[PDB]
């Protein structure tokens, strides 16, 4: 029937992947969720006038030797890359997911989006050029939100389902 | 793309999953591949004149509680459901497969194909009508194959993905 869309949300513990998750699915902004919970969550969306199902895996903990993990990434077709701008360290592994991710997929276009999360906090280690900078190198859109505030949470999610659609298109 | 396939291979153990799956990635029958082994392979073919990458996941394990086999349950695009033309129980089981599917899809239109296989064996138990009979109360194809032959093998599986292409365009 209508178009499903398989995404996962990768990076750095402590980033905000559940708190951008969750005030997708749920509009509600959740300061404590449980670090160590991976869980899916679905979703109907409107996509540019379009509706279109989401799945989303939320991915935690145990990221080399897991088989689980390794599914998710073969599975998924598009992969939100998120850091935490106060983080320089979750920005400078970005590379660590984005290569595990093209390994697991055996490709080299996958459908990603780096998202900047944290844009609330006054206190930045990571320049928005810096990102934008890596982004331009890999070829990806980047995205800065807040999971707190609910700024470009739709975006980020709606712009890797519009990278998605793409990648289907070529 | 290039369309990508997610296969699923699923059904009771030593109807032969893995021989199936191995013939159609490596062209060779096995009579020595360990039952308890699930693994996944990646082969690029022209299905109808579509240049197209197959992932199929050839699965093992009875576990009557599995976060795997519901994952992969949840994923997997189309699913090749066999059972062995010698081995009434196997055949029986398809039902069990079949609504295990149904429940974690939630839908009563999931792209299968029905496979009856050995094929190449005198020492049947399991009649053509039977089988076909089956399929038709599902609604989707039958095809006889033989791992050991190749009868059959290519058929099986690009007849799962004209299942799909089906199911994706209503
Ligand atoms: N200030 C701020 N804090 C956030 C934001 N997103 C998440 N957090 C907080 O960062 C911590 C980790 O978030 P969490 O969703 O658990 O990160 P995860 O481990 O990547 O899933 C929690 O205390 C959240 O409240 C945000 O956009 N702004
Ligand atoms: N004669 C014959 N033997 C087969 C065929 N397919 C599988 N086998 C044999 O049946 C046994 C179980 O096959 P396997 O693929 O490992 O079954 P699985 O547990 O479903 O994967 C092995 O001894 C295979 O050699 C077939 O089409 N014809
Ligand atoms: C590991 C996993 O879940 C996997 C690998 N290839 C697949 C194809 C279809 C469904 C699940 C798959
Ligand atoms: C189990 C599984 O592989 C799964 C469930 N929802 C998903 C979304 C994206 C990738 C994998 C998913
Ligand atoms: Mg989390
Ligand atoms: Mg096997």
């Amino acid at each position: 029937g209508m178009t499903e869309y398989k995404l996962v949300v990768v990076g750095a513990v402590g980033v905000g992947k559940s708190a951008l998750t969750i005030q997708l699915i749920q509009n509600h902004f959740v300061d404590e969720y449980d670090p160590t919970i991976e869980d899916s969550y679905r979703k109907q969306v409107v996509i540019d006038g379009e509706t279109c199902l989401l799945d989303i895996l939320d991915t935690a903990g145990q990221e080399e030797y897991s088989a689980m993990r390794d599914c998710y990434m073969r599975t998924g077709e598009g992969f939100l890359c998120v850091f935490a701008i106060n983080n320089t360290k979750s920005f400078e592994d970005i590379h660590h997911y984005r290569e595990q991710i093209k390994r697991v997929k055996d490709s080299e276009d996958v459908p990603m989006v780096l998202v900047g999360n944290k844009s609330d906090l006054p206190s930045r280690t990571v320049d928005t050029k810096q990102a934008q900078d890596l982004a331009r190198s890999y070829g990806i859109p980047f995205i800065e939100t807040s999971a707190k505030t609910r700024q470009g949470v739709d975006d980020a999610f709606y712009t890797l389902v519009r990278e998605i659609r793409k990648h289907k298109e070529k």
